[PDB]
């Protein structure tokens, strides 16, 4: 039912990763909602269940496969399947709890984690912050194996949490931000793993606020500036959507677009 996008870390290149992220974005957004050249994800309100999720089938060089389920309203990884078992993060509400029952319906073993899938929770479980977790093709290769072996006792909880953190940034955050996609492309090109710098972290942290600021803007102009960080940790002030067009690829729906109001 739900669309499937395939990616493998086995012999991954800049091009194969680029193809993957483009395909993810294409399945996340319909094209109905583009504001200041930036696409918006579907509104949760009234979204039919048959259009709610996409599936990302990840394979690795170790010949293992896991399937991530992404919510189209926010690109969130809501859970995963590995063989005979599926695991879902603790739902935020009753609607989301019902929604995830439509995922991996033929799986033998269904589990819901007591913990939510937000970075705060995952970092505390990993025993490491995002700033200290290496990203790249190698980390993703290893993350796929760690997710695969969790149900059989091969993967400790901190490793599982770390592996989710890797997957989320390399898939969901890359889909949300061309800038983060670019940072992952660089890591793949040189096959060099590294933790995300402050520019990546602050973009991740600011996605909701940037989405709202753009959508509530007066003709693109923010009422309040948003502070981001450069690679060296120094401040970068955002006053307008214009500077974000090469940076952000998709936004969460936050408000209705104001009438065209052309002069």
């Amino acid at each position: 039912q739900y669309p499937i996008i395939n990616f493998t870390t086995a012999g991954a290149t800049v091009q194969s990763y680029t193809n993957f992220i483009r395909a993810v974005r294409g399945r996340l957004t319909t094209g109905a909602d583009v504001r200041h050249e930036i696409p918006v994800l579907p509104n949760r309100v009234g979204l039919p269940i048959n259009q709610r999720f996409i599936l990302v089938e990840l394979s690795n060089h170790a010949e293992l496969s896991v399937t991530l389920a992404l919510d189209v309203t926010n690109a969130y990884v809501v859970g995963y399947r590995a063989g005979n078992s599926a695991y879902f993060f603790h739902p935020d509400n009753q609607e989301d709890a019902e929604a995830i029952t439509h995922l991996f319906t033929d799986v033998q073993n269904r589990y819901t984690f007591a913990f939510g899938g937000n970075y705060d929770r995952l970092e505390q479980l990993a025993g490491n912050l995002r700033e200290n977790i290496e990203l790249g093709n190698g980390p993703l290769e290893e993350a796929i194996s760690a997710l695969y072996y969790y149900s059989t006792g091969g993967t400790q909880l901190p490793t599982l949490a770390r592996s989710f953190i890797i997957c989320i940034q390399m898939i969901s955050e890359a889909a949300r931000f061309q800038y983060i996609e670019g940072e992952m492309r660089t890591r793949i090109r040189y096959n060099r793993r590294s933790a995300p710098d402050p520019s990546v972290i602050t973009l991740e942290n600011s996605w909701g606020r940037l989405s709202t600021a753009i959508q509530e803007s007066n003709q693109g102009a923010f009422a309040s500036p948003i502070q981001l960080q450069r690679r060296n940790g120094s401040k970068f002030s955002v006053y307008d959507v214009s500077i974000l067009i090469p940076i952000i690829a998709l936004m969460v729906y936050r408000c209705a677009p104001p009438p065209s109001s052309q002069f």
